[PDB]
């Protein structure tokens, strides 16, 4: 349960169960890695864990966003994955805030904006 691959992270965040986020805290402190690294995001697009969380919300709410945000702010790279951006030619600038807004989910927008968020990022 300690070592989780990016597919494992995607599967955990897709279902929406927050209790399966355990073990990542020791995981990134072990190999000295961060959630912002390319080792846990899609190489082609750049979709991250938060993005995969936002692409599916059970009735406009997820309980797995808060643990991920708090673990990232505890042991993250100076950008808490909220201002980290994709490098795709088709989605150059497709921010997480944009995905939160596009799904008409105000609550996750509030969470992201109170957990630090650069609105003026290019898209």
């Amino acid at each position: 349960p300690n070592r989780f691959d990016r597919d494992r992270l995607f599967s955990v965040v897709s279902r929406g169960v927050p209790e399966e986020l355990t073990g990542l805290l020791e995981y990134l402190r072990r190999t000295s890695k961060y959630l912002t690294d390319s080792a846990y995001t899609e190489g082609s697009t750049g979709k991250t864990c938060l993005m995969k969380a936002v692409l599916n919300l059970q009735d406009g709410v997820n309980a797995c966003i808060l643990p991920l945000l708090q673990i990232d702010r505890d042991s993250g790279n100076p950008q808490p994955l909220v201002n980290a951006q994709c490098t795709d030619e088709f989605y150059r600038g497709h921010s997480a805030l944009h995905i939160a807004i596009e799904k008409r989910s105000l609550w996750c927008v509030k969470l992201l904006v109170e957990n630090g968020a650069n609105v003026h990022i290019r898209a």
